[PDB]
């Protein structure tokens, strides 16, 4: 039933960047165990490797151990990949790309109307000009673009030509990924080592300051979606300013004390926070009547 | 059924001060309870801040039991402000200033015409020399000086140097606020610190003295606010010879013995009460009257 | 039972090549010397020839003990084309094709309806241009089309125009039976004047080339599909040839040692795998779900 | 092993052409010597059991010494014939025919039962639209086949018409006989003029023909047949297509020579070997389950 | 013995004629002047006339000589018989038939057992409806008929009616003794006069004719039969088939050099000759088999 934050609501959105979490996921397709938790990833990823052959079952007994070895799932997946297989310079080697199309197929069917209304507001905050980045090894809103008749363009943190461009403003039609995507598994980086390796472009570094004081972020996902290790080590060694940051994530009006305490934890990080509703189809109308009225007020 | 007072329109406007409360507000947009009187303003912020889920429960019940109890109305801001700011203020912070935002909500969206007609008329004592202050965060003048062009700006607390040109007669067009700047919330001027931050500057009020002394003021939309402390602490900082003054009130009232308290307190402030504008259009037919000629071809 | 693999979903009927081995045609005929082994099909071919009165035993019982050798024997039963039949070659001689017509006989009604599903699944494909090798002598195939009612033609490496056309999807009303069929024994090309033959018409080797830079096959039977010694000559070369290509493979579980190094070096000469325990009745299973993927894919 | 040879399998009854050499009428009928061989033949000039064979029998051992010397008895048998009967020239006679008919009547008892197998396959086939045709000088097939219901029709080389029309398919219950037959003696010749009766017909030398290039013929008993001046007369003669004729042998085989020396003659001249195992009665034993798949792949 | 010499025995009754000299009596019973050959008849009707005192010197000379000359009996016999049968009222005789009374005496004791068998043979064929002519004028079957248990009907060519039965078939068991008879003495002749006879009724002249071409003729013992003129006339100079006529004869191997010779002369006269015997009682001996093979073929 909420309704516009007055600092939103004369925010203009030519100001505006946007992180994408798992709440779109969750509209999309939410009985899926690896799209709600990464230790779930592990095992479905498992189950494929065992389908393959390539890890015997006295493996699979360990890698059930590591499903129970929560925490640092970044780095349990990195070192799990590299168990499974090698980071080959050549070859488009097998078993690892089919593992992950498998997983990647078939969400496309499930997509909600909640989902399409999210999307809706997005592709409009999209076409004001704005910069986008995701959490997300799914994509619904690249291939939903196009369903709503338009081309997106997606980009990785190995395109580090690409990373700089968007953080340089000028790339349209945009969105960045952390993780997996579609494109290729050796785009991907889990240990902290892939990660830093892009950030020693330090100048990026330079242009993550730009943007996180200039411009207004508001962020999709868990809130911990931020707590996360590259979250940290990307946007806390290039802001150390906590003062000075100007930026948004979207919370649940679940139980009141989640988003008080998320509000404190933010607010000590220093990073902005607005909250919404428990419910994972609450969201899309809420979200709908913000973006629509945000974008008419900036026209 | 109402007249003039023929002292009034026999001084020249370089002459008179004019004093303004909730009244005149209420001739621009009586849409809102608040724009009545204060008391509306805390059930207007009560609301919004609970549909935000920026006020939590004791919050709520605070200033819940602050519409039961009207204080003294310094300690209704100060008991209002001090739990309504969420903050740990290293970082530059915000909750508060986006709820006077929602509970102001760019008032052109209420305006009406009978209240823009008593603007023109006062602003035109202030072109043949008269002076005006205020209590409240009502901008509403300065949406008609925008309107007639002769150039005005909102002060209040910071700017005591441009205060005291003003109240020295060097520029006629100026508008002095007394509650404190609205664009620093948790600051706000009503409390007992505001007495020793017009202090700071006994100069400003030194001007003040020679103006109530010399000068003929009316009194318009006021109340027991211009009984509340810092008035109290202004007007005995201003006249001690109080009584002996010749100035002129225009009010109403819940019941008469409020009318004869207030006759008897204003007269010892130096100060004439009168009651019509039931509805507005007695104010205009009397500034119509005091005007004397529309045409400004006789004289 | 098992797991589908997107990379192998994914191609067009038109974009794929299909190889039907030795243990395929087993499979359409699971009680046949002709089909069960070459060692097999070699001691039957010598020993049904001498049922029929048509040889001696010295030279037949002095080679049966050099088959425990296991070893040279494909081309020593080419040498054996010297031996064996009495020689004549311009006249309408039979001898040879009296002991390959003895061998051509049971045809379709040795075949369960679980391998015609196989076959279906083939002539549908073929029906959408698709195009067939095979390791055998043995037109099932094309007998099994003509039992749903259909013509099929049966075609030689030794018949080079024909392949030419079918090798272009033209021909697709054809056959290839590489070692050529039993029709015409003088046409058979198991012997290495076949693999001069390939030379011999240029057209063939360009088409083979071709074939495998520009598009994807899938190879089913055993590891002799592979290892048998024109497909290890002729297909091997292709794979000495390099682009990182994709390709698949069908093989059971097995001795999962031999698998893993198998599927090393398949990968390592560019090729990919399917393998699955306890043999036939899953790939019946499997080969449908994917063959109405790629009809599918064709409408 | 006695199974079935396929490339004369392959043909339907009037697809095939029958030669009944000198040794099937031995084989049918053995309960005299006289049918045994040409020695056999010529000893039946001496079986006369009555006065008037005329010669001495000095000049009687003298061609007894002939059958030791064995020499150009074809043509010496006819020299002898014409010295037994110098009538005048050609003018009518008893005595020839008296020895001829006393020989070859009462034929049913002379049969084997075996033979009687043989001749019911002759019989069926050419019901079923066959070409038969025989040198041999007695009506053995048309007796039997009388006994079995059907009134055929002896026919040979003096009604030149009656050839044809034998040759035409159209003289259904008819039998063709080439040296001659009893019942008709003034046709008999085993001299050339015989052979000069069908070369001098080259409408029957082109049905001859005709049926050497496409069609089928076969040939049973037949040790002398394809090498009698006779058949050379009445087949080859103009047309040298004998790389490509579809033509069939059966002999006992038990010593390796035996086929090697006929096949490597019998390919010049354009004829297909094949083995019986033991014995002549395997013959009828093969040829007579040929003929049922003949009959049944026909009608 | 003789064995079987087939063209004879093949002769149905009705297609048989039997010509019938003395030379039957011959071979019966060759010692008594009567029987040996037809001038042997002409001198017992002699002997007999001259037992009866009936005849001059030089006329009985005249008779004895001509009968050891061999000269054509016709005119000898033809005198004889008028001689002794004169023609007019009172001038007129029956001598002749009395002398063939006096000639055919005692012959049943006469017979040799070899002789009653042919005789046996001849009636046998008679009754199953064999035709027979007669240059003796006899009773000489009808005797033969009396020692069986039969009798026959005796006729010559002027009993016209009778004589045209029996050449018509109606009177088979009747015999013609063409040349009179010894029932009738105006009949009696062997000329032009005895073609005059067989024209007397133009119906018995036709049905004679008709004979000789279309049955067949047997010629017994016929030493002077040959030869007589009114046989001559019609068959032997009126006749043109000889080539072509299938008549027979028995003669006898007295020497193997009469039988060439004799084979020559009749042969060129248009007779066809059989061999047989050393002695009369070999004709015997065949001629009941070959009764046996008439009769049973007649059937």
């Amino acid at each position: 039933p909420r309704k516009l934050l007055p600092s939103l609501k004369t925010k203009k959105p030519r100001e505006l960047v946007l992180v994408i979490g798992t709440g779109i996921s969750a509209a999309v397709a939410p009985q899926v165990p690896a799209l709600k938790s990464w230790k779930g990833l592990i095992q479905a990823l498992l189950d494929a490797a065992i389908d393959f052959d390539l890890l015997e079952d006295e493996e699979s007994k360990k890698f059930q151990k590591c499903l129970h070895e929560d925490k640092n799932l970044v780095h349990v997946a990195h070192d799990l990949i590299q168990k499974l297989s090698p980071r080959t310079s050549n070859v488009r080697s097998t078993f690892f790309k089919d593992c992950l199309y498998e997983v990647f197929d078939d969400l496309e069917s499930k997509m909600e109307d909640s989902g399409k209304q999210l999307l809706q507001s997005v592709l409009h905050l999209m076409e004001n000009g704005a910069l986008v980045l995701t959490t997300n090894f799914d994509n619904l809103l690249e291939l939903y673009a196009a369903d709503q008749g338009k081309q997106l363009e997606s980009l990785d943190l190995t395109d580090e030509k690409k990373v700089l461009e968007w953080a340089q403003e000028k790339r349209k039609l945009s969105v960045l990924h952390i993780h997996g995507v579609y494109t290729n598994p050796s785009g991907i980086v889990l240990h902290p080592a892939g990660y830093q390796n892009v950030l020693r472009n330090t100048e990026v570094m330079r242009e993550i300051q730009k943007l996180y004081e200039n411009k207004s972020f508001l962020f999709l996902g868990c809130g911990w979606t931020v707590d996360d290790t590259t979250f940290q080590a990307l946007f806390l060694e290039a802001v150390k300013h906590k003062s000075d940051l100007e930026h948004f994530m979207l919370v649940r009006r679940g139980d009141v004390d989640e988003f008080k305490k998320l509000r404190e934890n933010m607010l000590d990080k220093g990073i902005k926070v607005i909250s919404y509703g428990d419910d994972y189809a609450d969201l899309p109308e809420y979200f709908k009547r913000l973006t629509c009225e945000i974008s008419t007020r900036g026209t």
